C-alpha cells in the first residue's frame, strides 16, 4: 500500500486543512508525485490518500484523480469514519470482531456488522488492527476466525512492525533504548512510539 | 404470514412436483385463489408461496405472479436454499447465529455471514427458528442479540406455537396427550408432532 505524506491528525476537527481549498495545492502534490514516481512498481497494488485527516472534499478530490490517471490499482482512505466517498475499501483502524464502538459521526462497528449495514458492497481490510504496545495481540485468533468465515473480509495490516525505540547513551555510554521524553521533548506521548510485533534491533516480541 | 398449500416435503429430491410444468396448474390454483380471498386484510403483509418443496420454475412464474398481481406485499420462500429468485426475503429455518451449516446445494449460513455474502442486499426473516419441542429454546437469547445489533436481521418465526398432541382415553376414560403412534398409525414420527411453546390445551411450557 503507497501511501501519501498527508497527515493532519492533531488540526481540530481533523478535517480542518483537508476540507479547505486553499490546501487543496499542497495535498495534490503530495498524492500526484507519489503516482508518477512509483506507478511502474508491481508490488504496489492500493494507493492510500493517508492517514487521519478527516474527510474533506480535497480527499474526494485527489481520489477522483487517481482513479482517472492510473484505473489499474484501488485507492483507499480511513478518514472520517473509514467508508467515506474517497475509498473503494471498508479500510477502519482498530474496528472489533463482534463489538460495536459507536463513536459519533465516526463509527467503528464490528468489521461482521460493517459488511451487511444497507448498501454497503465494499470489501474490508483494516488498515490498522491489533495494536502491538509491548505485551499485547490478544484476540488476534478472533479476527482470522472472522477474515477466514466472511469472504468480504479480506484481512488486514497490524499497527504494527518495529518499535520506534531510539538508542541513547548514559554518562558512562552505555547503550539503552529510549522512547517519549527521554530527550527532554516535551510534550511527549512516553511509550506510545513502541508498537511493534520486533523490538527496534529486530528482535522478535 | 399468508402461505399457500404447497408441500412436496417427501418427494425426492423435493423439487420434483415444483419444477415439473405439468404441475404448475395445481400450483397456481393455490398460489392464486389465497391471493384472491386474502387480498384485502392489512394483517396480511407477506404472502408465501409454500413450505418445503425446493425450488422448481413453478415457484419463479408464480413468485412473478403474485409482484404483477399484487405489488402490496413482498413475496418470500425457503425452498432451494431460502435465497433463491423466488423470495424477496432471506428465510432460512434453523439458521444459527455464528456457526456454519454447509449442506451442499442448499447451505444454511450463519445469519450474519449470510448477510455479507456478495451481491445480497436482502433482509433476513428466518420463516422457522428456535425448534421447541420438549425442553428447548436453549440458546433463544442468541438470536434477539443479534436481531437487535444487524439491521438487516429483521426477525423470525418460532417453531413453533402448539404442541399436536391429540386425546386419548384410558380404560377409566380419563384423557391423556397422545402423538405419532398412538392411534395404531405406521410408519409414524412419534414424539416430532409436539414442537410448540404452548400443550394442547394451550397451557405454557
Ligand atoms: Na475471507
Ligand atoms: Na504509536
Ligand atoms: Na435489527
Ligand atoms: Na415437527
Amino acid at each position: 500500500v503507497d501511501e501519501a505524506n498527508i497527515e493532519t491528525h492533531g488540526m481540530v476537527p481533523m478535517n480542518r486543512l483537508t476540507d479547505d481549498p486553499r490546501w487543496l495545492p499542497a495535498m495534490s502534490e503530495r498524492v500526484t508525485r507519489m503516482v508518477q514516481r512509483d506507478r511502474n512498481h508491481p508490488s504496489v497494488i492500493i494507493w492510500s490518500l493517508g492517514n487521519e485527516s478527516g474527510h474533506g472534499a480535497n480527499h474526494d478530490a485527489l481520489y477522483r484523480w487517481i482513479k482517472s490517471v492510473d484505473p489499474s490499482r484501488p485507492v483507499q482512505y480511513e478518514g472520517g469514519g473509514a467508508d467515506t466517498t474517497a475509498t473503494d475499501i471498508i479500510c477502519p483502524m482498530y474496528a472489533r470482531v463482534d463489538e460495536d464502538q459507536p463513536f459519533p459521526a465516526v463509527p467503528k462497528w464490528s468489521i461482521k456488522k460493517w459488511l451487511s449495514l444497507p448498501g454497503e458492497t465494499r470489501p474490508l481490510i483494516l488498515c490498522q488492527y491489533a495494536h502491538a504496545m509491548g505485551n499485547s495481540l490478544g484476540g488476534f485468533a478472533k479476527y482470522w476466525q472472522a477474515f477466514r468465515q466472511y469472504p468480504r473480509l479480506q484481512g488486514g495490516f497490524v499497527w504494527d512492525w518495529v518499535d520506534q525505540s531510539l538508542i541513547k547513551y548514559d554518562e558512562n555510554g552505555n547503550p539503552w533504548s529510549a522512547y517519549g521524553g527521554d530527550f527532554g521533548d516535551t510534550p511527549n506521548d512516553r511509550q506510545f512510539c513502541m508498537n511493534g510485533l520486533v523490538f527496534a534491533d529486530r528482535t522478535p516480541h
